[PDB]
């Protein structure tokens, strides 16, 4: 069991840390995103936090900048009602890790490379992905060009 805190209301894990209920609840957080296809809805049937799915696969041709603005929505969601939010995938974190950069690029106006120190930082295991990369390269030049 391990949630790793990126901000104070955005949380970073893997398929079985989303299971430990006892410590979500104890850093109060009611959101969750799961960004896999197969994983279930950990505690769904408890009626306790609000869930989104990412249907998503850990593959070389997996699009993952489609998600992007679904998922900055619903942490911001999260966010301005005082909530936490879990984003997880699976072992190696590198569908949830890419959406966690994806946001700190977006709204606390960081670069890429910083984004990824700063999760890296606290993340210490993340799997390695170079369509994900190719991505969030490509999601910077549209940041700095005001076309998103
Ligand atoms: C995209 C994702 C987080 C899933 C990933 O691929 C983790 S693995 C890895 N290993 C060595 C690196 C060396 C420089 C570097 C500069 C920028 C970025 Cl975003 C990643 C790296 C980098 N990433």
């Amino acid at each position: 069991a391990e949630l790793t805190p990126i901000l104070p209301f955005l949380f970073l894990g893997n398929e079985q840390d989303a299971q430990d209920l006892d410590t979500m609840q104890r850093l109060n957080i009611g959101y969750v995103i799961n960004v896999t296809t197969h994983l279930p809805l950990y505690h769904y049937e408890k009626g306790l936090f609000n869930y989104k799915r990412l249907p998503a696969t850990d593959s070389n041709k997996q699009n993952l900048r489609q998600y992007f603005e679904e998922a900055f929505e619903f942490i911001e969601e999260a966010h301005q009602c005082g909530k936490g939010l879990l984003i997880h995938c699976q072992a190696g974190v590198s569908r949830s890790a890419t959406i966690v950069i994806a946001y700190l690029m977006k709204h606390t106006r960081m670069t890429m490379t910083d984004a990824y120190k700063f999760v890296k930082g606290k993340r210490p295991i993340i799997s390695p992905n170079l369509n994900f990369m190719g991505q969030l390269l490509e999601f910077e030049e549209d940041l700095n060009n005001g076309v998103t």
